DNA sequence: GGCGTGCAGTGCCTTCGGCCGTGCGGTGCCTCCGTCACGC
């Protein structure tokens, strides 16, 4: 549908080799069709995109003030990757103290879509859990979204293990994100407040 | 000549030096299998 709620939407794109040329660009497609469902404002639904290796490469930020439609090109044009490390340790200790360093609006929610599809090296799991958690105290959902095989599960049910908003999407493939679109979105918007405050 | 240790972290508390602890790279399910450098 179309959502139009008081919502900090994060998008975290794997940037790994498991995804190839194509499959990331329906991963691509799947963000600008749900940025389509979203109303795009300041005021009600804003949007993050990043695609994360090694390291996290931020294409939009929260307080960008840019016209919904320039968003979508942005967020189409996200370049591929293809490392061979996709570090969601480090996307997650970006968008903890990158991101959400400040919490600016508290009278909206704060969702991290974790868009994963690899599974990172062991050594750099080690303070993992400690920014899911640490997300967790800033009132931050993670929602892990595994697609293929190679999707870490144990990480995926780790963050739901963290937090009880924290549910997880686990799919087959990339194709089957189109086809998983609808539903994802208004579980997303069912999390974040309808009304403004008084003012 | 075996051991036992190694150390991340916008770290933490009992503050300017202990205490916890994935030495580390890389495979592919995981918190790990198999491996190297030092000092003694």
């Amino acid at each position: 549908f179309y959502c139009s709620r008081l919502l900090d939407l994060v998008f975290l794109l794997d940037g790994s080799s498991r995804l190839s040329e194509a499959e990331f660009e329906v991963l691509k497609a799947f963000v600008v069709d749900m940025m389509e469902r979203l109303r795009i404002s300041q005021k009600w639904v804003r949007v993050a995109v990043v695609e994360y290796h090694d390291g996290s490469h931020a294409y939009i930020g929260l307080k960008d003030r840019k016209r919904p439609s320039e968003l979508r090109r942005i967020a189409s044009q996200v370049k591929y990757a293809g490392s061979q490390v996709a570090s969601t340790s480090e996307v997650l200790k970006y968008t903890l103290f990158q991101i959400f360093s400040k919490i600016d609006r508290p009278e909206a929610s704060r969702i991290a879509l974790l868009l994963m599809a690899s599974q990172e090296p062991q050594r750099m799991s080690r303070n993992f859990v400690r920014y899911v958690q640490g997300l967790k105290k800033k009132k931050v959902i993670v929602i892990p979204v595994g697609i293929g095989p190679h999707a870490n599960l144990k990480q995926i049910r780790l963050i739901e293990k963290q937090a009880p908003e924290n549910k997880a999407f686990v799919l087959s493939s990339v194709d089957e994100l189109e086809q998983q679109r609808d539903e994802i979105v208004s579980y997303l918007c069912d999390l974040a407040p309808e009304a403004p405050p008084p003012t």
